[PDB]
């Protein structure tokens, strides 16, 4: 059907507008401490802290799977990438620092992505 694939054409957009936005909050990580998943190698215990871990790469996996339907979605996959941290790492390490860095510097990247998803549909 027609309408099966002007929606795929929107999902298309999105996952084109949500490809800029990953990019953004990346830049905000020039260190590249949430780049990859926590190694089980190096870290085997963290699954046993760490419920759901999150990552830019796995992130980005997901996303040219056109497995985003909004922007909610990729919103609570980057949280995550944030919220495990400040939990696995103590207040004073470089870790836990990035991560508030990382949340306060993307809120303005997601206000106007925010703005852009209502604004184009
Ligand atoms: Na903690």
């Amino acid at each position: 059907s027609m309408e099966q694939v002007a929606m795929e054409l929107r999902l298309t957009e999105l996952t084109r507008l949500l490809r800029s936005v990953l990019d953004q909050l990346q830049d905000k990580d020039p260190a590249r401490i949430f780049a990859q998943p926590v190694s089980l190698k190096e870290v085997p215990d963290y699954l046993d802290h760490i419920k759901h871990p999150m990552d830019f790469a796995t992130m980005r996996k997901r996303l040219e799977a056109q497995g985003y339907k909004n922007l909610h979605e990729f919103e609570e996959d980057f949280d995550l990438i944030i919220d495990n941290c400040m939990k696995y790492n103590a207040r004073d390490t470089v870790f836990y620092r990035a991560a508030v860095r990382l949340r306060d510097q993307g809120g303005v990247v997601l206000r106007q992505a925010r703005r852009e998803v209502d604004s184009i549909g």
